């Protein structure tokens, strides 16, 4: 359905999604090639994973085998090689990996920008091209420039969706040839629990069915089996807002109808991305696993759409 990710002739809803294979993941997004599938998520310079099926993953190296010189730039303390949050889509032949730098409970972090001709390292084509910051954020700014994700709207007009606490998700124009905002693009915030610490972050957009879903994750992740992160949805007529939940409340007042909290034995399910292929759909994420030790793991589930429009995981 979507063509900047695009999943080809698969049917989402008539596939086994018993997962096998290499699949700790944290922050995850999925693309796919030919018959080639991928995921990104956060590691040492971007991990990624590739699949025959969607259905049994193996490691498959990352990203960026020393990082860019300019991180240092806007993140000075951060000592370690891990990228986070990685998003990809694909346009005009090209694709757009952006991914954040930072330190945990900082907002001096950066979004950034690599992209590829190919996500096949087997093409003599495949390089990830460091391209450079695309926003950030200095404990000066009331936002946090971490949790990239990119969607074009129905005119064909990109948009960047990126935070993480403070003032919570914020919003911004992309112009098409350098999928960069402009420099005097407005930034615009379009979800908040409203009051602190505003534990909303990771946030995914789709259009469907003449509304476009604005997917978070409300509070804490990183903790094992002592996360309590549950994904939540709103939705809105306009990309820009307001965006408001099933029962009227709006995104920027802690509305947000929740899709999964959870249960004991898949603990603090969170970061998620929604995928679409003809009628089908996906919901992907990470999970926490309480039979060992809380190892960040993937998960990706049918996600199914009630008569009025709303999402919904199948029991
Ligand atoms: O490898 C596993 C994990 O991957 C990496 O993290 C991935 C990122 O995790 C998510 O963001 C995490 C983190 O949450 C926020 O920090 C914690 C809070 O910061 C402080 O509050 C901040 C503000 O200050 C006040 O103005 C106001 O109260 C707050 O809004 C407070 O101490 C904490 O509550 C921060 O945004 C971010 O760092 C993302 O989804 C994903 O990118 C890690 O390496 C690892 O854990
Ligand atoms: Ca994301």
């Amino acid at each position: 359905m979507v063509h900047f990710h695009p999943f080809g002739g698969v049917n989402f809803y008539e596939m086994d999604w018993s997962l096998k294979g290499d699949l700790w993941a944290h922050d995850p997004v999925i693309a796919k090639e030919g018959s080639r599938w991928y995921v990104f998520h956060t590691g040492s310079g971007i991990q990624i994973k590739t699949s025959e099926d969607g259905v049994h993953w193996e490691n498959m190296g990352w990203v960026f085998p020393s990082l860019p010189d300019w991180y240092k730039q806007y993140v000075p303390e951060k000592d370690e090689d891990h990228l986070w949050a990685p998003d990809i889509c694909f346009y005009n032949g090209i694709y757009y990996l952006y991914y954040s730098v930072s330190t945990f409970g900082k907002n001096t972090s950066v979004i950034g920008l690599a992209t590829n001709q190919t996500l096949d390292p087997r093409d003599p084509d495949y390089e990830w091209k460091d391209m450079g910051p695309v926003i950030h954020s200095t404990a000066s700014d009331n936002y946090n420039a971490i949790d990239p994700n990119v969607v074009f709207d129905q005119e064909g007009q990109p948009w960047l969706s990126f935070g993480s606490f403070w003032s919570g998700i914020q919003l911004i124009q992309l112009d098409t040839e350098t999928m960069k905002p402009a420099a005097q693009a407005e930034l615009l915030t379009i979800a908040s629990r409203g009051e602190e610490p505003n534990a909303i972050a990771a946030p995914f957009i789709v259009c469907r069915n003449g509304y476009y879903y604005l997917f978070v994750s409300f509070d804490f992740c990183c903790r094992g089996i002592e996360s309590t992160y549950k994904i939540a949805v709103g939705r809105s007529k306009d990309i820009t807002g307001p965006y408001v939940d099933k029962n009227g409340v709006s995104m920027m007042q802690g509305g947000g109808t929740i899709l999964d909290e959870g249960n004991d034995r898949w603990i603090g399910p969170g970061h998620c991305a929604v995928y679409f292929s003809g009628v089908s759909a996906i919901l992907v994420n990470h999970a926490y696993d309480a039979l060992k030790n809380g190892e960040p793991t993937l998960q990706i589930r049918p996600l199914y759409w009630d008569d009025e429009g709303w999402p919904y995981l199948s029991v």
